[PDB]
């Protein structure tokens, strides 16, 4: 009895269950609560050496590899989980997208445009949640969905 895309998993360091979404690979410990056509969402991207297009504002050329792009990531949605920072400054101050500047936002699309990784999360999430990470060509994502 979960919403789309949401199970149920049991945690072996703790021994506890918790939900996780596949989704957007979003995980919590609380049990959670047509499509539009459209949504809006912000996200911070942590490119790597493999990205479509290793470089951006942040560095001239993009070195670090895939596991580091998702240490970096972790420790943003840690962050932003724990309230020690806000999205929106994380994305503004370390987001290697050029939408950095507008503190992560993307604006409004529908399906087809985006890709579809980044698409599929960002419809599975309800307003004003955020996604795990989502891994596309350019790079790991951390997508918050802002409408």
């Amino acid at each position: 009895k979960l919403p789309p895309g949401w199970e149920k998993r049991m945690s072996r360091s703790s021994g506890r269950v918790y939900y996780f979404n596949h989704i957007t690979n979003a995980s919590q410990w609380e049990r959670p609560s047509g499509e539009p056509a459209r949504v809006r969402c912000s996200h911070l991207l942590v490119k790597h050496s493999q990205s479509r297009r290793p470089s951006s504002w942040r560095q001239e050329k993009i070195t670090r590899t895939k596991e580091e792009a998702l240490e970096l990531i972790n420790g943003y949605i840690q962050k932003i989980k724990s309230g020690e920072e806000d999205f929106e400054s994380l994305a503004s101050q370390f987001s290697d997208c050029s939408s950095a500047k507008a503190r992560g936002d993307l604006g409004a699309f529908s399906r087809g445009q985006m890709q579809k990784p980044f698409e599929d999360a960002s419809f599975a999430l309800r307003t004003g949640e955020m996604s795990g990470p989502v891994f596309t060509d350019s790079g790991i994502h951390i997508i918050l969905r802002t409408e």
